[PDB]
């Protein structure tokens, strides 16, 4: 049993580590994840666990399902695997079937959580598993060193934690923390209540700017000033960020293990090994494609680490974004699609709406408009004003020092290149006119068009990813941060279209004309993605759009 | 047994195919080869065979040894594996030990060859294996549809083939041919003699320009005019070459299998699957990193297909290069290293030697000096004249259409880039002066220096390959044809240094002063490799060399 070995390790004074992975968005991602499992197992982790993300039908039977990732790890790889579980908006028989399948599939360890929106708290699930399936499953539960964000207080949260662990459970996994002192405080507090189950500290290695930028938003974590200050100059050079994160992790882990109150370190891998492996090797616990820079939904899809961090349970919708402010931003009600066009335009121009409220966000892009779109702002306003609703773009760039404050990245002393591209929704009429016009730009312009119905039109290769950003650096291969890939793009459509009726539509009633307008847009508008391959020349995307309008109008 | 299944396939009218691989030069090459084996096995090849190359100690115990490649294929992969064998300059007990090990290792099939320079002909080996190891091993033998190059005639060669197959053997593998008619002629001729063992036709898919260029040299094969003519315009665009080769292979194989006299097709893979897989899928026999463009010793070392084609047994030293002409070219005798410098200079300038003979070749570079060195000829003459003996180089190039007749390659409508680099030998004194001078070019210049003793000095990353040539093409990832890699470079030194005393030294007697000069050079001269990373600027390699000379002189 897991608890048994953990106690037969604690009593011997052995220190162990564990690794947390999340189901890859894509099948070849699953294959690469399994390869990662095999390679990391040589370190001798006590157990791995697979995150349970409610959004992506976790209890399904596809090769992406967390269930099957865990099942493959435990059967084929032999690694101890804990399957996470959530309760929010789940019915009794669904949970029952899931646990039955897990029993059949051999998921001997179930990690019980509550998730986020016949079960309300995590205590209810632990109690369901203990009542029905007996003591087959080993149950651990989440603990929070500073207090769950929405708890009334840290003391009542500790009381509820006691209640949970007393019902069932076997050990507590503790959310990431930046200083060992707080974890010691938490351990002592639990000790006073007499929580006998071991508490395992969560270690989050900062790996690239994206992780930091997401993490800083989480208020209660209170990222120390030092980390932000040091990173900020380095911000562009992710590799340096990773090194600093490794240094921080080693320091924190050394301080923890110095005390001996820590049975073992729980590392959130984010499906990226090198960082965690280096940290473990520095501590010395390591027993003994290289895609480690996901670049959100743009980088290599086949990478197991592919995926926007905001989809990770830790940063899933924490940016509350109150619905009343969204309603006041994008207009209380819409008279016609012209209103939608206006909203898209203001998001880029920045002038206040007629009601005086600036449109600060859109359903798709949450992050602030980067400083590269200053080179496209006028043309973007042009296209958006004329019904071409851009949701992403970048200018074509020739060789430029990697130290350029606007467009530079990567190891200093390199040269960085970009291909112009344009992601935008359009009316079916505009889409067809765009298809006709492109015929004369076929050689130099790559385009993907897809409807919510799934109909897809593309001239790019069926499965070859079109490289769009790359850099030349001394003594190193060619880095390709940004990619346009039909596979990543094709399923991305489902998210992009869903956002129309999920984030914007819900703001309006079911019979309101605004809802009808949004539904019309969601049903008919195409999703389009254009790339200009002639990067050493002037950006023709403006010209092709202009001739599309001239043909249509 | 292999013969058994082949006959139980022939009698049923089943058609089968086989795949031939060669031991990769590098360990990760072996791993990738094993992956290729696993993936190709889904086609259901009857048997694979592993080439036996005498040069690279084939009967060794490293992970590159053909023996162990075969052993891993048969044990771990389960694929029927034939181990090739050679006789030239091998002793009785070495062969005996090799076969004993094979028996222990489970290499149930031994392919008996003669190789090239107590055994003289392949008949002696087949007879040794049949005498000592009984009928455990299944023996096939090479046959030649047009006649072995050095045979007296095709009829006496056929008689000797009969003799060989009568002693032992079980089937004949036939060297590549371009037209099925000749194979039919060979089959009929053998039939008249009553060769009862099945004859398996060798299929060579042309995959890239390098293969064609090597193959055309082999006279007896007599490459049809059509292939050369069609390829020549395409020559630069390898992918198109591969497509044409696939078409040719499909046509030839269809014509063969139409007759029914062919039990099965034997494909020389060259450790590259896509081409062979496509051909098989076209025929329909397929049961059901992507590095497929080796670029000789420059491309990705980890690729199983890495390696100069001239090392392949088929094109191993066929370019006789008579020793008397080498002696008359590079000087009958040498008075000092100045003579070597003169030879190196003339190789690039092209003026006739004082004796009137033009220096057409050097031990290292056999291929004619490409048309890109016209952009460096004056500086190359400078450096060579001043004791910097270049054996490779390329100019730094910014964006240039891929259709450029001089430097273009790859899919049309791309942009091609190059980093300047310089491979050259130097005196130890010049080497140290170069090391001192480089300190001020450390940021932009990457350098590797290594001696025959193995001492190595480098500022590049320990194992990261420095990319030196790349191209930007529509709707495609960044292609990296040419790489500078410490791993490939580090063992390459052994070949480069060995050539000094093997190809040049042997021309002079053991006590001759010329031999002493060549030995001095081979012992003391460093092997150097410089790369200029600032490709959008003027080539500084000339400047750094000039300041190296200024410091020294
Ligand atoms: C290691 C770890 C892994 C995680 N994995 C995932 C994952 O895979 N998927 C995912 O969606 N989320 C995951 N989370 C996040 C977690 O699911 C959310 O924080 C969730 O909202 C809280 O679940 P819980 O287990 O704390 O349940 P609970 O403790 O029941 O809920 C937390 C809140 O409920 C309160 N509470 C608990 N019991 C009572 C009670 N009896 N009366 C009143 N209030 C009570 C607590 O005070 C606290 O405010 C993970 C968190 C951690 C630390
Ligand atoms: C399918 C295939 C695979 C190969 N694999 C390899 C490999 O892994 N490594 C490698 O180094 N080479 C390889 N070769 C090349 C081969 O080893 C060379 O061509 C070699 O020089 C000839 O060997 P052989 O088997 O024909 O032996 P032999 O037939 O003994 O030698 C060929 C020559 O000997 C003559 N000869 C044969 N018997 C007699 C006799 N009794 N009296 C007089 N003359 C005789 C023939 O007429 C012919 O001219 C391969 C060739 C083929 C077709
Ligand atoms: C992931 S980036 C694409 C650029 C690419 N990653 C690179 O290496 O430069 C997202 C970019 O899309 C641009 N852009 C984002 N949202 C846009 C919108 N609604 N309309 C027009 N342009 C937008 C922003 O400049 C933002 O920096
Ligand atoms: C999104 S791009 C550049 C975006 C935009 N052009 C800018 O600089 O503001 C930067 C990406 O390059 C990738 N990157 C990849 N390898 C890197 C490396 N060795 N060093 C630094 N960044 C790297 C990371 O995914 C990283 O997110
Ligand atoms: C494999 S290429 C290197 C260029 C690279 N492959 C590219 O993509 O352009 C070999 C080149 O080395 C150059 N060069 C070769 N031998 C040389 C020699 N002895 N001295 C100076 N330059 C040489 C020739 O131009 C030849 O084309
Ligand atoms: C050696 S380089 C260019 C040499 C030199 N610059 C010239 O053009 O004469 C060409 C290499 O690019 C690689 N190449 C790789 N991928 C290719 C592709 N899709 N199409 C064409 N060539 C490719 C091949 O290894 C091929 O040998």
């Amino acid at each position: 049993r897991l608890r048994e070995k953990m106690r037969r390790r604690l009593e011997s004074g052995d220190k162990w580590f564990s690794l947390e992975f999340f189901p890859p968005r894509t099948a070849e991602g699953a294959v690469n994840l399994i390869s990662r499992f095999d390679r990391m197992a040589a370190g001798g982790p006590l157990y791995i666990d697979v995150t349970w993300h409610p959004a992506g039908d976790p209890g399904s039977d596809k090769e992406t399902s967390s269930m099957m990732i865990a099942s493959t790890a435990v059967n084929y790889c032999g690694l101890e695997t804990i399957l996470h579980m959530t309760c929010c908006r789940q019915r009794l028989e669904e949970i029952t079937g899931h646990l039955h399948k897990a029993k059949q599939l051999g998921l001997k360890n179930i990690m019980a959580l509550r998730g986020d929106p016949g079960f309300n708290y995590a205590v209810d699930l632990v109690k369901h598993i203990r009542s029905e399936f007996g003591d087959y499953f080993d149950i651990c539960v989440a603990g929070y060193p500073k207090g769950h964000p929405e708890a009334g207080s840290f003391e009542a949260d500790l009381k509820h934690l006691k209640e949970k662990v007393s019902a069932g459970a076997d050990f507590i996994i503790t959310q990431l923390f930046f200083e060992a002192d707080t974890f010691f405080r938490f351990v002592k507090a639990c000790t006073d209540m007499g929580i006998t189950c071991p508490i395992v500290p969560g270690i989050f290695p900062i790996q690239g700017y994206h992780s930091l930028r997401q993490l800083v938003k989480l208020s209660k974590l209170e990222v120390p000033q030092e980390i932000k200050d040091v990173i900020e100059p380095i911000k562009d050079n992710d590799a340096a960020i990773r090194n600093y994160g490794i240094e921080l992790a080693v320091s924190l882990c050394q301080e923890l293990l110095a005390s001996g109150l820590v049975p073992g370190l729980h590392f959130y891998t984010l499906n990226r090994e090198m960082a965690t492996t280096e940290v473990l090797k520095r501590l010395g616990m390591w027993t003994e494609e290289w895609d480690e820079f996901p670049n959100g939904r743009w980088g290599n899809s086949s990478s197991p680490a592919f995926g926007e961090l905001k989809d990770y349970y830790l940063f899933y919708l924490k940016s509350k974004s109150p619905k009343e402010e969204l309603l006041k931003m994008w207009g209380e009600e819409l008279t016609s699609e012209a209103s939608v066009f206006e909203v898209f335009v203001l998001y880029l121009s920045g002038e206040p709406n007629r009601n005086g409220h600036k449109v600060t966000c859109l359903p798709w892009n949450d992050e602030p408009l980067a400083a590269e779109t200053s080179l496209l702002k006028e043309e973007l306003l042009r296209v958006n004003r004329q019904g071409i609703l851009t949701i992403n773009s970048q200018p074509n760039i020739n060789g430029k020092p990697s130290s350029d404050p606007i467009v530079g990245w990567g190891p200093s002393g390199g040269y960085v290149f970009q291909k112009a591209y344009l992601e935008f929704f359009t009316s079916r009429e505009t889409a067809e006119a765009l298809l006709q016009v492109l015929k004369k730009y076929e050689l130099r312009v790559n385009y993907h068009l897809v409807n919510v119905k799934g109909e897809n039109i593309t001239n790019a290769p069926e499965l070859q990813p079109n490289a769009v950003t790359w850099g030349i650096f001394p003594g190193r291969e060619i880095i390709q941060p940004t990619v346009v890939d039909p596979v990543s793009f094709m399923f991305w459509k489902d998210e992009a279209f869903a956002l129309w009726i999920e984030q914007w539509g819900k703001l309006y009633e079911e019979e309101s004309p605004s809802r009808t307008i949004i539904q019309y847009i969601h049903d008919n508008y195409f999703l389009v993605n254009l790339v200009d391959n002639d990067f050493p020349l002037d950006n023709c995307l403006w010209q092709v759009v202009e001739d599309t309008l001239e043909l249509l109008n």
